[PDB]
């Protein structure tokens, strides 16, 4: 199953489960990087290559709509649909040159955003019939606001449709129902019971104090999810569930270690990467002031041109470098560094 | 031939000549916008849609390499090759949602950059055998530094290869040879004589004072190119040649009008769009100072978060708006506005 470590580009099907299985066997998680442009995609691909690590690229509903541009009407999810498709084609085309396995993912999709999910699945199915692979490696459903029965049932419908393409499905379950502030292991296993007969290519993001009153992070309950599933399945697998860590910003190295030791394979990163991307472009035109105010600028008088300095290939690059540095911090924390 | 005006997305083959023929018949030129990212692509597509106008998107050797990221070694043109391919797939996927005809182009490619040209043609041929269309609508060769005989002969080889996919070829001719500061009409017609029997899908960018001593712009010689070709061809077509205007920044409205009246269909825009793209992002973090310096910021104390302000979907958008405004100025000048 270690054949995925030598794969180049976006992986699909059993290769996604092989990567997550290798993550569970070796005891590391992969950061899931929210991307909104070709520049943020490159920052993530470069960081994972320079650290010899796999990476997960994901577009949120707003991030995918940004790939299409805010000028596109998103009232019918059209911008999110067309933008995620366009982002998928870009990532599929450029990731092989970085020589790392890449999981192409989509982020939270609530019940109201299901037209976005339906549109992506439609493009996935058209691409699968042509090439034998879908566009995205995986999709995420966030029906945590709905009842646990309706959330799981709707997940069942889509997973039946996605399993035709061997597509991975991530689902989120909360504390809705149908302590009381954390998803109980019985509820998490109810997700496994409904999805496992369809396909093993699914992951679960449960509520365990990861706010995204003051509920503290309870990473120990993740190990309870695995022990409960293992006892109900009847196997020697200590980590039968693929768990996801949403909203991990601010957690200590100890909380991440216990979560990864409980079978967490994926840790979402968004806001922290957005700020890092800004600081590089922030530090550029700040320390290069009056070099960009006009096409006149400095060092001398009006005789000097500013084309060398306002070139977007120069200063947007500074945002990529600082974003890649922040992702490298996560690769070290999650032990993803130097796993390929 | 006016059927191209209702086309959505990237056009290929005879549709490119139909658009250029409609440009010559109606007397307008189309701006060629250099793009380096998904954000600059969106700025151009949105500007042309909002002005009901066709648009040309082009990647230079450096711009295509930027689509792959500076971290990718470009010593073998690999970054330029892989980046242009990835940019082509992104533009093909997202342009239909803007509802405008789009010409996908690549910019200057000198003799030393021919490995970049060969790599793109290879991907074009693989895509053409699969889908019946190449990736790019057109490519540009810049062998103006070579002798006119070697420039034209090398153009002949590639045009023979590109005509198999009905691909458009733009070539540049200068003052090399084999006044003396401007390309003579006989030299321009020598290009037509060698390329026309292969395919009519070619355009010529001649030297006429467009520096890119102090040679003044000589747009009148473009009308001399057309009259010389018409007399040698023996036809009633007053504009048998498709002409391109490189380095038009700083030209007056009168010089553009006389050039377009001489059959110019394409005016390159690069530096002016780079600066416009910066000013929006420049004006953002300038007028929003200390709102981005930390994840603490303002208006109040440390109690307030800055996530709403350093979100790249917010401030990079400001760069798209100012870039789209600059492109709209060119659409008005070149009379491309309100032609669809
Ligand atoms: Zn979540
Ligand atoms: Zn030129």
């Amino acid at each position: 199953m270690a054949e995925v470590l030598k794969k180049s580009g976006v992986i699909y099907g059993d290769d996604v489960r092989k990567l997550f299985d290798y993550a569970q066997e070796k005891g590391f998680a992969i950061p899931a990087i929210n991307v909104t442009s070709s520049s943020t995609v490159v920052a993530a691909l470069e960081s994972a290559r320079d650290n010899k690590s796999p990476i997960i690229l994901q577009t949120s509903q707003g991030g995918a709509a940004y790939f299409a541009g805010k000028g596109v009407s998103n009232s019918d999810q059209t911008a999110s649909i067309q933008g995620s498709i366009a982002a998928a084609h870009y990532i599929r085309a450029i990731s092989p040159v970085y020589g790392i396995p890449v999981i192409l993912h989509t982020d939270h999709c609530a019940k109201k955003l299901l037209p976005w999910f339906d549109g992506m699945l439609k493009a996935d199915e058209e691409f699968f019939a042509k090439t034998g692979q879908p566009l995205f490696s995986s999709h995420m459903l966030d029906l945590s606001e709905e009842t646990d029965d309706e959330n799981i049932a709707t997940c069942v419908k889509y997973f039946e449709r996605m399993s035709k393409m061997n597509q991975w499905l991530e689902m989120e379950i909360g504390i809705t129902g149908g302590e009381s502030l954390y998803t109980q292991p019985e509820t998490v296993f109810a997700v496994y019971k409904a999805l496992a007969p369809i396909s093993p290519n699914f992951s679960i993001a449960a509520a365990f104090g990861n706010v995204h009153g003051n509920v503290q992070l309870r990473p120990s309950i993740l190990g309870e999810h695995q022990k409960y599933a293992k006892e109900q399945i009847g196997t020697d697998n200590k980590k039968p569930l693929y768990l996801v860590f949403h909203g991990g910003s601010g957690s200590s190295q100890e909380e991440f270690d216990t979560a990864i030791a409980s079978g967490v394979v994926k840790v979402n990163l968004d806001t922290d990467c957005q700020y890092a991307y800004l600081t590089g472009i922030r530090d550029y035109i700040l320390n290069k002031k009056e070099y960009l105010m006009t096409p006149v600028g400095n060092p001398d008088g009006e005789d000097k041109p500013n084309k060398k300095y306002f070139d977007p290939r120069v200063w947007v690059r500074e945002g990529e470098k600082s974003m890649s540095a922040r992702i490298a911090e996560a690769l070290e924390i999650f032990h993803t560094k130097n796993q390929l």
